[PDB]
Order: structure tokens, then sequence, then C-alpha cells
């Protein structure tokens, strides 16, 4: 219900999941939100919240989208926050937050300078914001 609908015949699973939910809906809102998105049948089913996306899963989904993708990885650290899109494939959803990373990538480069203009060097400068490893809450 939070992330996406289940639905299976086991009585408690439905007691403690479907006491306060809809599978039917649930799957109903499925289709609603697909139909939305102009979907194609391209593979598997999205399915949104009462908000829409979310911060936490949007975020969530990204962690999955590194399980498949390791170079996307860099991406999740330099991306921690992507205000998606409706009518947009995950496909298009990855070439943002890489087009969000590039972005961070350039505001890495202004504190950088920002060390060049402390007295660090060239090549100290690439140094302490790589020891850090820090990345924006809202990246």
């Amino acid at each position: 219900d939070r992330c996406l609908i289940v639905f299976d015949l086991d009585t408690k699973l439905l007691e403690q999941h479907y006491h306060n939910s809809s599978w039917r809906n649930g799957y109903a809102d499925i289709q609603r939100v697909l139909y939305r998105h102009r979907f194609n049948n391209i593979q598997g089913t999205v399915y949104l919240s009462e908000r829409g996306v979310r911060q936490a899963h949007g975020t969530l989904a990204l962690q999955e989208v590194a399980i498949r993708f390791q170079w996307f990885d860099k991406c999740v650290s330099n991306v921690q926050f992507y205000d998606l899109s409706d009518d947009f494939n995950a496909q298009f959803i990855i070439d943002g937050v890489t087009q969000a990373r590039e972005a961070f990538e350039r505001r890495i480069g202004m504190l950088r300078h920002q060390l060049l203009d402390a007295g660090l060097t060239s090549e100290k400068i690439e140094e302490i914001i790589g020891q850090q490893k820090f990345s924006l809450e809202n990246a």
C-alpha cells in the first residue's frame, strides 16, 4: 500500500495489510497512474502513494536503480534529492540524476575555488572534497 500492491490469499497477511487499505482499488490506482504516465506496458507496474512520488521511496527507488546499475552509484552518492516528473519512464529518471550529478559536480567546483581562494593547491582542492565525501541533503 505504501510502495506497491501485493495481494495474497493468506488471511493473516490481508487482515494485517488490507485492514485499512485496498488491493483492488490499489490495483485500480496502479492503472490510473500508468494511464496518466501514458505507460506502454513496457515492463513492471508503477505505484504512487497518496502524496505521489515520496522523498524517501523516491530515493529508495534510486538504490534499486544502483543494484541494477553500478555506475549509477556515484550519482546516488552525488544525488540525494531528485524531483521526478509525470509522463516520464524510469529511463528518463536515470538521465536526470546524471544531469543532477553533473550539476552537483558543478557545485563541488565552486567550493574547490573557494579552496583556491583559501590557499590550497590544484591537487589539494581536489583532495579535501574526495576525503570527506560529503553530499547535500537535497542535492
